[PDB]
């Protein structure tokens, strides 16, 4: 039921679009009738440079319908007030304050959640509106809090195990299951929690039950609270604001009245914003806040320095202020239509203002329009400035979700668009078929190539000005001269941006990047959590480190056919979960519902037979009529995924057949499976027929039974069709669809009758759901004789393997990309640089300073702890000691590279005549007896120097220039 529309597809709209179609809501519809300028094209990715003309919503409908073939798009050219009843959630951008009131009036009163945002310059607001009944069923980011139990006591205290989870409320209410001792408290309903300890909490009075009662789970309920908006119109008087950054404290209230006069404005002038640090502008624009500022009362003091600074960057439009405004109201939306975190409430103001740059000149002859796709960019930074972006040499590790997200901020900045300009990106992954449906980049099509080279694809035909500036590699960024990237390589770029959550390739980038001096730019994301940091050379810290902790991924291959652990078992029962509840009934819906599903899913889908199929088995050749047939129906899965395609598997690979080798293939990772037989008094086999049928039933509304003597009577007659391997399947290590189209019934044949999808949901014990996974997931470990999972460890490991949120990764690419400016500015002021962390799930966010780097001093000099170092010639050993003695006052006591002595200053002239004439390369190989590698163009060594006076002074390392 969660319709939403998208008011307006400029840059922010289109990426709030972007990330609600992979996030996976009911429909998206958008409207935007105007005309595609060519200003637009420095956030729109969506919009070419021969798409100028056409209205903006038209044009990019198709590029939005091909993200999730789940996600039916369409575009309004008109719009009706009670059409807005038609969606769940209504986002507004690009629209004067007067039409968001009209708007506003309605959606409040009619319950439907309103988000208003815009992005201003270096400014931007997000206003949400969700009613004054507002219901959220999870406050905060937690997963419902679980862990095993010690020992309940008969006044009512429950002493926490070792797990001693994170962390309980006052007023929650948790369930108990299998604590021996007391019965009846294992029912399931739930208990009020008064905390007494870290780890113990009451639950009232048990004695009623008994003395004492040990082991056993418990499980938190969380109680939906409801939460009580105020419409644009009366909040506009008394705004409640969500604070971005507590630094900034004083900048909402002001900017609260810049966004209200920045539409004064426009009504003033055919709905155009005042022009790029035009003077005249901005003094017609203060005023317009001095008005607004009287009769809304307010007793705030104007910062003209401040708010003048919004009208110069009115009509700006930065990809970076796109990316993350757009994934922060995107995540407004999802908490609009699935009720499941805590909203923002109710204005966030925002602003990245260190990011205006300094080294160049901001006025109205340099941030004049140009006529180029740029505009949008240079009204704010200036045309000098752009040159600066158009000549950068970047390199882009990683090509996945925030990779893709980074090259698309890139391509609509002009990074390496220029004479000197070069894109750098790797990625050693291949794109698979499983997840394209939540790819930004990737289609269908691009199956099996690799993301770097498919990512750059993508990105030169957003930007044609790319083709031929973008280099792909399916290298990891490793050892030192093995490389593959050499000191050739990172000596031409300008920065580095890491954008993989690998441990390993974060120390080598770290590395690399402090002993070649380039800026870094660092982002990861943990579901609604996410970080940001920026390493800037000879000021901040080389790691600042504490990002969120990684996670783990499967091969294809041992999900799907060999699985030797409880964790694969697990993944492959909740994707089929999703295949059994979830994608055909959105396939059926679709078809149902968009007249053009036929030819759009062809286009679209990854398996578009398998979408037919989908229609044809579910609407009519196994549409069950009662629940009897939906016992029928989970009886027939069990054979299907524990017995035939096990049967299957065996026929290709019997179970001692022999790889080239001579050696069994039933050996270490590959476990030989063993078809299951229905055993109807078996804990595990009936668990999973119940969960399925009832499930199955779920889907077409009807009225599931729990007792046992139903599904005795229905599998005993149940007669399964004749299944024999089939011969010639590989089993990894057109004119057809118009044929299954003729089985599909018409959709005018079934109007309003609709099919309700299976929204997976592990913290509600009663719709089936963990006990589907964890009985589909024992019976597959049956098969391959693996130790199984009960529902409360497999509950645990299906919540840790959630896929990266496209809200999240656009937040972070947006604030990268926002400190990626002031690095191509030259800044070197550590106050300017910022640091980020953020939780979308509480509307959370923080910009701190990066940490200076630690300084000492060498003969009353500063030097870098860190960034400082001696560059030397490949000179000889002689050479080297007289440099520190001549030019830097330091006798050399001891020189090594690595774990090897290279010089010792009380060496005696029988070791020191022959090395002291040697250059330093030549001394090196001579010394550990190994010849220097090829592309081994530099030399570490580490050195120990007294003063004049003898004693120690610490000093920084040496790098040979050979
Ligand atoms: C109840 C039915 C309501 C019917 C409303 C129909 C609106 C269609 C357009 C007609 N003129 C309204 C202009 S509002 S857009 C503000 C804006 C646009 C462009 C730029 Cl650059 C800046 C700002
Ligand atoms: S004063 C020069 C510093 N070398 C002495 C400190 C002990 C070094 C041990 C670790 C260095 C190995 C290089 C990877």
């Amino acid at each position: 039921q969660s319709n939403v529309l998208i008011i307006g597809c400029k840059g922010l709209g289109v990426e709030i679009a972007k990330n609600v179609c992979l996030a996976g809501v009911k429909s998206v519809t958008l409207y935007d009738p105007q005309p595609t300028r060519i200003e637009d094209l420095s956030s729109q990715y969506f919009l070419t440079e021969d798409d100028i003309g056409v209205p903006r919503a038209k044009v990019t409908v198709s590029k939005l319908a091909e993200l999730n073939q789940y996600v039916p798009v369409s575009v309004v050219d008109e719009l009706s007030t009670e059409y807005l009843k038609n969606f769940k959630c209504v986002v507004v951008t690009e629209t004067s304050l007067t039409k968001q009131l009209e708007i506003n009036d309605f959606t409040h009163k009619n319950h439907i959640a309103y988000i208003a945002a815009d992005s201003r310059g270096l400014f931007g607001s997000i206003f949400c509106d969700f009613g004054e009944n507002f219901i959220c069923t999870d406050t905060d980011g937690n997963e419902p809090l679980t862990g095993m139990i010690a020992s309940i006591t008969d006044d009512g205290v429950v002493t926490m195990l070792e797990e001693t989870r994170h962390g309980l409320e006052n007023g929650d209410f948790v369930k108990f299951t299998e604590v021996k001792g007391m019965p009846g408290l294992n029912d399931g309903t739930p208990r009020k929690v008064e905390v007494k300890g870290p780890y113990t909490f009451s639950i009232g009075s048990v004695k009623d039950l008994g003395s004492a009662g040990y082991n056993g789970v418990f499980t938190q309920v969380k109680v939906p609270t409801k939460i009580s908006f105020k419409s644009l119109r009366e909040s506009l008087k008394d705004p409640e604001y969500v604070y971005p950054d507590f630094g900034k404290m004083m900048r909402p209230p002001q900017y609260h009245i810049a966004f209200q006069a920045l539409s004064a404005f426009a009504d003033a002038h055919e709905g155009s914003l005042p022009r790029p640090r035009n003077d005249i502008d901005a003094a017609e624009f203060f005023e317009f806040c001095k008005k607004i500022a009287s009769t809304l009362q307010f007793d705030v003091e104007l910062d003209e320095k401040l708010i003048k600074e919004i009208s110069y960057q009115a009509r700006g439009d930065l990809v970076a202020m796109s990316a993350f405004l757009g994934g922060a109201v995107a995540q407004e939306v999802l908490k609009a239509t699935t009720s499941k975190f805590y909203p923002l409430k109710q204005y966030f103001y925002f602003d990245s203002l260190e990011s205006l740059p300094s080294s160049v000149t901001i006025s109205e002859e340099t941030c004049k329009p140009r006529g180029c796709r740029y505009d949008g960019q240079i009204a704010v930074f200036g045309s000098e400035f752009q040159e600066k972006i158009a000549s950068l040499s970047t390199f882009l590790v990683g090509a996945g979700a925030i990779g893709c997200e980074m090259l698309k901020n890139w391509a609509m900045m002009g990074v390496a668009t220029g004479e000197s300009g070069h894109i750098s990106v790797t990625d050693m992954d291949s794109i698979e078929k499983s997840n394209l449906n939540r790819q930004f980049l990737f289609r269908p099509r691009d199956v099996g190539k690799l993301k770097s080279e498919c990512a750059s694809t993508a990105v030169s035909i957003m930007n044609p000005s790319l083709t031929g500036k973008i280099t792909s590699y399916q290298e990891r960024v490793g050892p030192e001269s093995e490389g593959i990237f050499g000191d050739e390589f990172f000596e031409k770029l300008s920065l580095v941006t890491n954008a993989l959550d690998n441990v390993e390739a974060r120390m080598y980038v770290d590395r690399r990047c402090v002993f070649f001096e380039k800026p870094l730019l660092e982002s990861g994301t943990l579901g609604t959590k996410g970080n940001t940091q920026v390493v800037v050379p000879h000021l901040t810290e080389s790691y600042g480190s504490s990002q969120d902790p990684p996670e783990k991924s499967f091969p294809i291959a041992t999900l799907k056919n060999f699985p030797n652990r409880i964790e694969h078992t697990i993944a492959w029962a909740r994707d089929l979960f999703e295949g059994l509840f979830k994608q055909p009934i959105d396939n059926v819906n679709m078809y149902l519902s968009s007249p053009n599903f036929l030819e759009t899913s062809l286009k679209t889908s990854s398996n578009p037979r398998e979408v037919l199929e989908n229609i044809r088995d579910y609407l009519v050749t196994e549409k069950p009529l009662s629940f009897e047939e939906c016992i029928m129906w989970a009886r027939l899965q069990f054979d299907k995924f524990f017995n035939n395609n096990i049967q299957q598997l065996l026929f290709n690979f019997p179970k001692d057949s022999v790889t080239s080798t001579g050696q069994p293939f039933w050996s270490g990772p590959k476990r030989a499976p063993t078809p299951l037989s229905f055993d109807i008094h078996n804990r595990e086999h009936f668990d999973f027929i119940v969960a399925a049928a009832s499930l199955y039933a779920f889907n077409y509304g009807l009225k599931s039974e729990t007792d046992p003597a139903i599904y005795e009577r229905v599998l005993a007659g149940y007669n399964p069709p004749p299944f024999a391997p089939k011969s010639g399947i590989k089993i990894q290590v057109k004119q057809e669809l118009k044929s299954i189209a003729d089985s599909l019934p018409p959709p005018s044949s079934l109007v309003g009758f609709r099919l309700t999808p299976a929204e997976f949901e592990k913290d509600d014990d009663s719709n089936h759901h963990i006990d589907f996974i964890t009985a589909a997931s024992n019976l597959r470990a049956m098969n391959y004789d693996i130790t199984p999972a009960d529902r409360f460890k497999t509950k645990f490991v299906a919540g840790k393997i959630v896929p990266a949120m496209c809200t999240s990764t656009a937040v972070v690419s947006g604030l990268v990309c926002l400190e990626l400016v002031k690095l191509v500015d030259g800044k070197k002021k550590i106050e300017e640089y910022k640091n980020g962390f953020f939780n979308l799930a509480i509307g959370l966010f923080t910009f701190s300073d990066p940490i200076a780097s630690p300084k000492m001093k060498v003969n009353g000099k500063e030097i870098d702890k860190i960034w400082d170092r001696y560059n030397l010639p490949d000179c000889t050993l002689q050479e080297l000691i007289d440099y520190f003695q001549k030019e830097e006052g330091l006798e050399v006591t001891m020189l090594s590279s690595g774990v090897s002595l290279l010089y010792a200053n009380f060496q005696p002239p029988k070791k020191l005549a022959e090395r002291l004439p040697l250059k330093i390369s030549e001394l090196v190989e001579q010394i550990t007896k190994k010849k220097l590698e090829p592309f081994r163009k530099h030399l570490v060594l580490e050195i120990c120097c007294d003063d004049a006076n003898g004693e120690d002074v610490e000093v920084p390392f040496i790098c040979i220039k050979l």
